[PDB]
């Protein structure tokens, strides 16, 4: 099953092409450290420029768990979103997590936890990389995401976020929360305390 060589890509930057998203990763992946021989280890990229995702194809099974380390890494200032096809099935005796780590790089995956934290009123010109760098003033973070219209691309307003160490999560409360721009006022608290 081809499914275990391609990994889905999403909120790529509007515009970008195929070829500019192989290179990225081609490089990402030497520069880490995640290549493992000589030549590139994308082969093709598929642009789905309307939904706004990608698939990426690999050499090599390996190479594609690698890769999934870089979910959340920022090109031309959006997160993006790396997952697995909703195919995909490991095939026993094979780890599908990732080894190494690639520095700098934050997760998009948070889960509900007791310090996962919800940021509303966000003004909606800010992209991914400006919300990220506000949060990790506080600390460095362990994942984050902001949200976006599916259909727009446009922020909606409001991003979720949980840090490596437990205790900033009172200190960018401290900081954040109640924080007046414009016609907006932050609301900063554990998401668990405002989930719908
Ligand atoms: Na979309
Ligand atoms: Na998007």
């Amino acid at each position: 099953t081809r499914q275990a060589w391609r990994l889905y890509v999403g909120n790529i930057p509007f515009g970008i092409t195929e070829e500019a998203m192989m290179d990225f990763f081609n490089a990402q992946m030497r520069l880490g450290g995640l290549t493992q021989a000589p030549g590139n280890p994308v082969l093709a990229v598929q642009i789905n420029q309307d939904k706004n995702f990608a698939f990426l194809e690999f050499r090599s099974v390996d190479e594609t768990t690698q890769a999934m380390a870089f979910d959340g890494i920022i090109f031309q200032g959006q997160s993006l979103k790396i997952r697995r096809p909703h195919d995909y099935q490991p095939l026993p005796g094979m780890s599908e997590n990732p080894s190494v780590y690639v520095p700098g790089v934050v997760s998009t995956v948070v889960p509900d936890s007791a310090h996962k934290l919800f940021i509303g009123g966000l003004p909606n010109y800010l992209n991914d990389d400006q919300v990220k760098e506000l949060l990790t003033s506080f600390g460095p973070l362990k994942a984050f995401n902001l949200v976006k219209d599916s259909a727009t691309g446009l922020s909606k307003g409001y991003a979720f976020c949980e840090y490596v160490d437990i205790n900033v999560t009172d200190q960018a409360i401290a900081g954040l929360n109640g924080m007046q721009l414009g016609d907006k006022k932050l609301l900063v608290q554990r998401a668990s305390v405002g989930a719908k």
